[PDB]
C-alpha cells in the first residue's frame, strides 16, 4: 500500500501469538520491541540511539507477520518506548522510500 | 527516485551555505542535526529517542535543500549521532513508504 507521512507510519504485527503496533522506521538498522513474552534462548547485546545506548536481549529466527506478509529474523526485545520494525525486516517485505 | 533499504537511506542536504549527509527517517517526527553554525534566534526544547531525552535548540523558518528540492521548517540542532531528516520536512518533498 502507499503510506504517506502526515501521521506516524504505524502497522499491526502478529509475534508470539500476540498482536501489537509497530512504527516502520527507515533509520533503524535493527528491529527493537518493548518487553514481551518470547521463548527460547537469546544473547545480551547493546543498541545505540539518540540520547543513549540500551542493553537488549537478542533472539534469532522469529515468526513476525507484518501487515500480512511473513518474515523471519533477529528481534531485539528491550526497553524501547515504541515498537520499531527496522531495516532487517523492511527489506524482507519489500518496503522502499520514494519521493 | 526509488530508494531500496539494503543500505541506510542517506541523502545530501545544503543548509547554511554548508553541505552534509542526512538519513531519511520515517520514525522521527522532528528533524535533528548535530551541532552546526546557524544564525538568528531559537528556543531551548527537549526531544526523546531510544535510550533517552536530550536538550536541543530550536530554530524556525530554515532554508533546507534536500536532494534538490527546497523546503522550510523547524530544525533542531543538538547532540544527535547522525543527522536525521524527520517527518516534518519529508512530507514537504513528498516521500512515501510503499511495500
Ligand atoms: C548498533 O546500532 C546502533 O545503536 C545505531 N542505531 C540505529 O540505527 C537505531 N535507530 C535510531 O536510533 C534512529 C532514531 C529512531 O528512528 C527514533 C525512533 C523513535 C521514535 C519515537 C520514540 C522512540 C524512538 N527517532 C527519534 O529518536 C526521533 C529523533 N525522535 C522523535 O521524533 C521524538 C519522539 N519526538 C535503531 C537501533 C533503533 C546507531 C549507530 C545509528
Amino acid at each position: 500500500p502507499q503510506i504517506t507521512l502526515w501521521q506516524r507510519p504505524l502497522v499491526t504485527i502478529k509475534i508470539g501469538g500476540q498482536l501489537k503496533e509497530a512504527l516502520l522506521d527507515t533509520g533503524a538498522d535493527d528491529t527493537v520491541l518493548e518487553e514481551m513474552s518470547l521463548p527460547g534462548r537469546w544473547k545480551p547485546k547493546m543498541i545505540g540511539g539518540i540520547g543513549g545506548f540500551i542493553k537488549v536481549r537478542q533472539y534469532d529466527q522469529i515468526i513476525i507477520e507484518i501487515c500480512g506478509h511473513k518474515a523471519i529474523g533477529t528481534v531485539l526485545v528491550g526497553p524501547t518506548p515504541v515498537n520499531i520494525i527496522g531495516r532487517n525486516l523492511l527489506t524482507q517485505i519489500g518496503c522502499t522510500l520514494n519521493f
